[PDB]
């Protein structure tokens, strides 16, 4: 049968004819007619039964011959006599209406299929979300309209509340009652709900207009909507999405639904609402405008066990209207008052007509109802009875049912409903268990819940009890959440490259993501000895910061809505940042290089910015307060961050808006000073101390207290305590400003030496001025690998890939290796011709030389870099050089385009060599540079100085060197200046951030370089090496700046949220919605007076006579 | 209380309000102290009691010592005393 519903889903056709009641209509003759009309009490004439097995009984008399005895007439059952055969009709009906087809379903059951059978095909032959609530309306049939005021609420909250909580809504279906107010309710909110709400209309096979064009084996049967005039029959209310029909009995009999729609309200309760949760999925009813068995539906569900609650609205018709005042008059649970015998069953006849024959059946079904009001929610219309139904039907649920508290809270955490809890839950009086909110707090952040996270920290929870060792391992290993998949790919990679077959994750191995993913030696508090030898042993099972723990849980889980929760909480506000920052830029690399699907490298280098951001904003916060107190901030040790930075951690992340912020820049700006007071002083009087050294006792330095913003040596910060004359020697040689003066003068003087080397004539044995020259690159070069090999990372292969990332350590390198291998041949050459130059290795020693100092004059531009102006020109060159590629990839091919031909047509008599390779290229190069070689350009003038070339052909050159300089100077050479004015703006931007962004690596680098410069940097070599042998900057900070300074931090994060509230609530656009919205409101009370006041006008006529 | 938390942040650096509220009737008096503590004290409404809590959103308190729990009248001798010594003080 290829389906699960053809082998499971019946049919229920009347195989046994019964004839209709006794009596033929008319038409004397008794044969033709006890055929014709007689239908079967089935419910349809006799041939349309169609037997398989009795299809010869008609043809004969008919199935089971007269008399009978006429009791076995009513002996038909819909049980026995009736052959269960497949369904014949499951498929997809449409509804050609309101610009949309407004797809739907069927499956066409029989009637009594299992219960257990609904549930099955509900949820995975129908594919669909088991829910969070269950509405069962029920009522009336064919009413005409409501209130304009009554009708678009219903919806209003019918609907709120059943996409708030991913609801079905049971109905009958048909579009002539309770259907239709439904439906009506979902056009006027459709296309917002329309993929939220699951209404389910359970009618049966009887009642309804068309029942052959439902019919067909999976069939998209295409179902009208027109009201099929001159009848009584009733349509499938177009905007429903699932039916449930019945087959039974026949038209017009519509009983078979309580059975089957019932159970459905059954069995979706025993299921529970959610994995975390164990409550029962709950069933509501909202009655309006009803009828009588609707009363007895009523008493039903409300005695049944468990209680079903009920809502009714007042005044949507007689039911609800009636049920509203005749649980009015009532005790709480008790007796009615005086004798209401009279007025009740007034209106129940008047409603009903009864005249007591069913009056007193109805008001016993009153009086049993009253029993429990506490279930039967009701809806005060006219007085704003809690706004839009959604709080009256939820609010049902968690009326009295004797349910804990928290079992109202999870039910809401499951809806996602936090308005109703924080009302009708967090009430004055109500009395809580001692984890009770604890449980709802571990629900709320496995589920992603952040706004109960809020609900319940306000209310009282407290995460330094709540989060413990265990629960916190939980919320790593939950799988009832938004989890990331990526997490076990970092943790396998660290493992070992494996996995045992569960693996419930340990703290020590998310400890050993941390470090992979923040990198360096940042090493992480899970795994310490501490926490490793306890962990081993599972107040001391608790954690002193839980929210930076939770900060970097839900950073790894991928949850970024509660990561910025849980940041605006705790302290540090600063430094999480930039540690959310580095985690999300590290696990975008890693996503950047696997092979999985998702990649979630844009969304987490997105989340990566977005707390960039943050950190970048608080810092702007702080600088506009106290600047000197913001530097502070960049280089305090955390302590709770493997006692790095805030100005490390940014840098880690490569984050240049944070250390391209004046602040940052104002910090390495007065660390390049040190001690000096390089507004008092010039930089004049700075090199003119380098070379007289008695003139730096004559500086003006810097206090003790003017230096407190600013990190230092513990050699340097002991030597701040007084300033006596050998400490003042100190202050200044192992300043970075003055370091850099004393290596640049030094490099100077290195480079007038090889260029003199270079320029004069070079003997045997190198001159005085090129030893000094040797040692100068010998000494720097030894110096270069110091810097390598005592940088940051321990990893050798980390190390050398950094240095080897900068242009100039590049070049260095290439600089250094060429000229030991020029000085190699140069001084190793051995001279067997007395005339140098013969000696072929001399010359090509020599000339590497002359070739090797191009990139010591290049290095000049990396000191000249240290200038603000002209660090981002430099920056910009090699920008440009990048982007002008292709442009220039163009011009060399217009240059060989013309080049090729030229050559060819003044030169045919030329045999292979490699000077053609540069005749090609040589004259179209300097042609584009003002050179146009006017007197070879016709080879056969008068004027030519290549008379010799004259030939045949050779008049075509010219034609071919005039387009050729249109090209490369009208529209290449101006494309170029176009290029360069349209993008100038750009990279001269992008340029001035990676200055600003590389001045810290540059700054810090001359903390650590020795005081003597390249030359004589030896002795610093020799002296410090061997003293080591014989045995970073910090800020210190007093305990009491500490405290001054984790106040201001608190205090200018407060500002700047408050700011933003501000500026928020104070913009046009919107004080203009909130206008919008209260005039909105207004608009409905105005005329509401208007109403009052005209019905105060009903006073008038009534008071004055 | 109540009425800081709805103004909060646009005022928490200009009202000192002071709690002079006695060491008797508190739910913990034993975690209050602690010789130079940083006592992280609760807001939980501790039930199967009727013991009070200090509210959160006051920033100084005058604890009591004297007596016992239960007892709660000894604050009217000193806490009018400070509104009859700020008095004594010129305002500028
Ligand atoms: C004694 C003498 C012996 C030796 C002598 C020879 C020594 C040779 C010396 C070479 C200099 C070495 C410098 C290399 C620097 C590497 C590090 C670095 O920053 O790289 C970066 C720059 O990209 C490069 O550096 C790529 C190479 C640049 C061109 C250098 C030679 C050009 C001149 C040759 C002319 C020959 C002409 C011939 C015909 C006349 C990496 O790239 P990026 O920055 O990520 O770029 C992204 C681009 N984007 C923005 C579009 C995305
Ligand atoms: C992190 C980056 C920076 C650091 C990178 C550092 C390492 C970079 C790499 C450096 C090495 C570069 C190559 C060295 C020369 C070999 C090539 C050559 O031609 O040699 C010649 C000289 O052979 C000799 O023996 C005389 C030279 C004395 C040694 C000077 C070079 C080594 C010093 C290194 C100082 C640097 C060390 C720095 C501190 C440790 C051999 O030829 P010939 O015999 O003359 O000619 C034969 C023909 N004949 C018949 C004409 C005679
Ligand atoms: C506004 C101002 C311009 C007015 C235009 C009027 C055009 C009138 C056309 C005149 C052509 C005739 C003149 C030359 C007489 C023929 C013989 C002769 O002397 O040949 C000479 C070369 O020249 C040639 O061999 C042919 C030149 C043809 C191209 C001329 C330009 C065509 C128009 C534009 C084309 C561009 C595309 C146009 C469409 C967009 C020989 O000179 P030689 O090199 O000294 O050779 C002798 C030495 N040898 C024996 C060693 C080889
Ligand atoms: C799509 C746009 C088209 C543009 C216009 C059409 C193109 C221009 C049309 C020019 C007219 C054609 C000239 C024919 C002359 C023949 C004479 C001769 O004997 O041979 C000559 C032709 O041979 C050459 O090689 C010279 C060709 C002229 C090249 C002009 C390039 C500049 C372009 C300008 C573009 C700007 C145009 C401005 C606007 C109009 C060479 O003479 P020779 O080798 O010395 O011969 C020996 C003679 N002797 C003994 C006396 C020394
Ligand atoms: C620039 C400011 C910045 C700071 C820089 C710091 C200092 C660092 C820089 C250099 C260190 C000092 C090196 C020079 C030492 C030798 C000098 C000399 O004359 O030698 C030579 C001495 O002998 P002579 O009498 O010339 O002998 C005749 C020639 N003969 C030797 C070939 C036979
Ligand atoms: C590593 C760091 C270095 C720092 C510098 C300090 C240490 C170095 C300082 C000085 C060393 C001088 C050694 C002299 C040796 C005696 C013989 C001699 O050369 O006589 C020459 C006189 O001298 C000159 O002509 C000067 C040549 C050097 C020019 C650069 C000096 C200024 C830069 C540095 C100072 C200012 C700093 C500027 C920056 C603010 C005459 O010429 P010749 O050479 O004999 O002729 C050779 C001809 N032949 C080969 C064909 C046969
Ligand atoms: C005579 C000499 C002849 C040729 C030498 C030409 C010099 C290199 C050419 C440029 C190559 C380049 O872009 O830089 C590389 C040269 O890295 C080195 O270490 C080069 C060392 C000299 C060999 C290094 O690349 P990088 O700068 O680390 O780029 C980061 C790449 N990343 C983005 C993938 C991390
Ligand atoms: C990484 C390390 C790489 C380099 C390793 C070391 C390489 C070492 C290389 C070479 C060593 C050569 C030793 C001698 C070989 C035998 C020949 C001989 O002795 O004499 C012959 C030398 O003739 C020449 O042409 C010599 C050219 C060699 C220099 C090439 C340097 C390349 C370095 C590039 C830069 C690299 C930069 C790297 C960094 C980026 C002839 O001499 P003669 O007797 O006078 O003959 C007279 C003839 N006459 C009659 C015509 C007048
Ligand atoms: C015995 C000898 C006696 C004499 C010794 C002394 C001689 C003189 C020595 C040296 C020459 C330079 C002196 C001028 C310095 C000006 C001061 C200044 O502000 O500097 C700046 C330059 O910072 C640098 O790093 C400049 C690097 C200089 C070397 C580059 C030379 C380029 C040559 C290539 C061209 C070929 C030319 C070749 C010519 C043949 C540093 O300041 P800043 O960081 O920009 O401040 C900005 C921040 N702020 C706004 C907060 C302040
Ligand atoms: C003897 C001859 C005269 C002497 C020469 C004069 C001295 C030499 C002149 C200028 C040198 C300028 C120094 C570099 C400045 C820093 C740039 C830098 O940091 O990285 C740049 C890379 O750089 C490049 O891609 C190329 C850099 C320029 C190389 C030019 C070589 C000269 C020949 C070339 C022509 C040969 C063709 C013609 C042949 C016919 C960055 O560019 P980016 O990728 O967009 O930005 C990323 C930056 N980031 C990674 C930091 C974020
Ligand atoms: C596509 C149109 C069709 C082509 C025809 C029309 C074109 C216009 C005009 C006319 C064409 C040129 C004719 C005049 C020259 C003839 C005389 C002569 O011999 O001249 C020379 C050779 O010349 C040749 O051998 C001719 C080569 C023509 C190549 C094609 C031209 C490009 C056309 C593209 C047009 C695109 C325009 C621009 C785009 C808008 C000189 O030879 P010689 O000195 O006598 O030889 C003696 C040698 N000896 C001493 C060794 C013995
Ligand atoms: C896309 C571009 C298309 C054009 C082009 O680049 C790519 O294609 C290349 C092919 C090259 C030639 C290949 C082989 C030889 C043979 C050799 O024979 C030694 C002779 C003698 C030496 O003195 C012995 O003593 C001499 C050189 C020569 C002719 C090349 C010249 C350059 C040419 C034309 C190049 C040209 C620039
Ligand atoms: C192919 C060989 C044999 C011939 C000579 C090659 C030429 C093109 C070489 C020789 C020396 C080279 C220069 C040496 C130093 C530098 C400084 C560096 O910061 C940029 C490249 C630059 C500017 C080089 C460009 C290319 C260069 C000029």
């Amino acid at each position: 049968q290829k389906s699960w519903i053809e082998s499971t889903l019946t049919k229920r056709e009347c195989v046994y004819i019964i004839p209709s009641s006794k009596d033929p209509h008319r038409c004397l003759p008794g044969c033709q007619i006890c055929q014709q009309l007689v239908r079967c009490f089935c419910g349809r004439l006799v041939k349309q039964h169609a037997c398989f097995t009795a299809s010869l009984a008609m043809k004969y008399s008919d199935v089971k011959l007269g008399e009978h005895f006429n009791q076995a007439i009513e002996e038909w059952s819909v049980e026995k006599h009736t052959e269960q055969s497949p369904t014949d009709a499951y498929g997809v009906i449409n509804f050609q209406g309101g610009s949309h087809s407004y797809r739907a379903k069927y499956v066409r059951l029989s009637y009594d299929t299992k219960p257990e059978i609904i549930l099955q095909l509900l949820l995975k032959e129908w594919q669909m979300e088991l829910p969070k609530l269950v509405i069962s309306v029920h009522g009336g049939m064919q009413k005409f309209e409501l209130h304009p005021r009554i009708k678009q609420l219903l919806g209003k909250g019918l609907i709120k509340a059943a996409v708030t909580t991913g609801a079905w809504i049971l109905t009958g279906g048909v579009n002539t009652g309770v259907a239709k107010h439904v439906g009506d309710a979902l056009k006027e909110h459709a296309s917002r709900s329309s993929r939220k709400i699951c209404t389910i209309g359970i009618a049966p096979w009887g009642v309804i207009e068309n029942r052959n064009d439902l019919v067909g084996r999976d069939v998209v049967a295409p179902y009208q909507t027109l009201l099929n005039p001159l009848s009584k029959l009733n349509v499938l209310n177009n905007l429903h999405s699932h039916f449930i029909l019945v087959d039974d009995g026949t038209v017009g009999k519509y009983g078979a639904e309580v059975r089957l729609r019932r159970e459905l309200e059954k069995t979706i309760n025993q299921q529970r609402i959610h994995a975390r949760i164990g409550q029962g999925v709950p069933v509501v009813a909202l009655i309006f405008e009803g009828g009588p068995n609707v009363i007895l539906t009523v008493l039903e569900y409300l005695q049944e066990s468990p209680p079903v609650p009920v809502v009714v609205c007042e005044g949507t018709g007689r039911a609800a209207d009636l049920l509203a005042y005749i649980h009015k008059q009532t005790e709480e649970g008790g007796n009615l008052p005086d004798a209401a015998e009279p007025d009740i069953i007034s209106t129940i006849k008047k409603t009903f007509n009864f005249g007591q024959s069913e009056a007193v059946h109805l008001f016993q079904t009153m009086m049993e109802c009253m029993k429990k009001k506490e279930l039967i929610t009701v809806f005060h219309i006219g007085s704003e009875d809690h706004q839009d139904i959604d709080v009256a039907i939820l609010t049902a649920l968690l009326k009295g049912t004797n349910a804990s508290a928290f079992d109202q809270l999870i039910l809401t955490l499951a809806w996602d409903r936090v308005d109703i809890a924080k009302n009708h839950v967090f009430v004055y009086g109500q009395q809580w268990l001692v984890g009770s909110l604890e449980q709802a707090m571990l629900d709320a952040l496995v589920m992603d819940r952040v706004s109960f996270v809020k609900l319940l920290i306000e209310n009282g929870v407290s995460m330094h009890k709540f989060l413990t060792i265990p629960r916190l391992e939980e919320l790593y290993n939950t799988k009832q959440g938004p989890t990331n998949p990526m997490l076990f790919h970092l943790i396998r990679d660290v493992k070992q490259g494996n996995l045992p077959p569960g693996y419930k994750i340990t703290l020590i191995d998310i400890g050993l993501v941390i470090e992979y993913l923040m990198g360096g030696t940042y090493r992480c508090t899970y795994t310490r000895k501490r926490f490793r030898l306890i962990y081993n042993s599972l107040e001391t099972k608790r954690f002193p910061y839980p929210l930076n723990e939770l900060l970097i849980w839900a950073c790894l889980m991928k949850r970024q809505v509660m990561a910025r929760f849980l940041w605006q909480h705790g302290e540090e506000s600063m430094a999480k940042a930039l540690v959310a920052c580095k985690i999300y830029r590290s696990m975008a690399y890693e996503a950047k290089q696997s092979d999985l699907v998702d990649d979630t490298s844009e969304e987490l280098k997105q989340y990566s910015n977005d707390f960039g951001q943050l950190a970048v904003e608080l810092l702007e916060q702080s600088f506009r307060q106290d600047e000197t107190m913001a530097m502070k901030l960049l280089t305090y040790e955390l302590k709770n961050w493997s006692n790095s930075t805030c100005l490390k951690l940014a840098v880690s992340s490569r984050l240049r808006p944070f250390v391209a912020h004046t602040c940052t820049q104002m910090l390495l700006s007065d660390m390049w000073m040190g001690r000096l007071n390089m507004r008092k002083n010039s930089w004049y009087k700075v090199i003119l101390s380098i070379l007289v050294p008695p003139a730096i006792l004559m500086l003006e330095y810097k206090t003790k207290a003017e230096m407190s913003h600013i990190p230092q040596s513990q050699d340097a910060h002991q030597m701040t305590m007084e300033l006596p004359i050998t400490r003042k020697f100190y202050a200044f040689y192992h300043a970075p400003i003055v370091k850099f003066w004393f290596n640049t003068l030094a490099y100077l003087g290195f480079l007038m030496l090889y260029t003199f080397v270079v320029l004069v004539k070079m003997e045997q044995l190198p001159s005085v001025q090129e030893w000094i020259v040797i040692a100068y690159i010998f000494t720097y070069a030894i110096e270069k690998v110091r810097e390598v090999f005592m940088s940051e990372a321990g990893k050798i292969s980390q190390k050398i890939k950094v240095w080897f990332s900068d242009y100039f350590n590049v070049s260095d390198t290439i600089a250094i290796i060429s000229f030991f291998v020029g000085f190699g041949l140069r001084f190793g050459a051995k001279w067997n011709y007395i005339n140098a130059y013969d000696n072929h290795v001399f010359v090509a020693g020599r000339l590497i030389y002359c070739l090797n100092i191009i990139f010591w004059y290049v290095r000049l531009l990396d000191f000249l870099a240290v200038n603000q102006q002209a660090g981002p020109y430099v920056m910009m060159i090699g920008k440009m050089v990048a982007n002008m590629f292709y442009i220039v990839v163009i011009m060399a091919l217009v240059l060989l385009s013309f080049g090729v031909p030229r050559k060819a047509i003044l030169y045919p008599h030329e045999e292979p060599s490699w000077s053609l390779a540069k005749d090609i290229v040589f004259h179209p190069y300097w042609m584009i540079f003002g050179e146009v070689y006017a007197y070879e350009i016709d080879v056969c003038a008068n004027d030519s100085t290549l008379p010799t070339i004259c030939g045949p052909g050779t008049w075509l050159t010219p034609f071919l060197q005039a387009v050729y300089l249109f090209v490369q100077y009208i529209i290449m050479v101006n494309l170029l200046i176009a290029f360069f004015n349209n993008v100038y703006l750009q990279v001269k931007a992008i340029s001035n951030i990676v200055w600003k962004y590389q001045r810290y690596h540059f700054i810090m680098a001359y903390h650590e370089k020795p005081v003597l410069p390249p030359p004589l940097i030896i002795l610093s070599h020799i002296v410090s090496l061997f003293c080591c042998v014989c045995k970073g900057p910090k800020l210190f900070l007093t305990e009491e700046d500490q405290k001054k300074l984790h106040d201001f931090e608190e205090q200018c994060v407060e500002m700047y949220f408050d700011e933003k509230d501000d500026k928020f609530n104070s913009g046009s656009e919107e004080r203009i919605r909130v206008t919008f919205e209260r005039v909105e409101q207004m608009s409905i009370q105005i005329k509401e007076v208007g109403d009052r006041v005209n019905y105060i006008k009903r006073s008038l006529q009534s008071l004055d006579s």
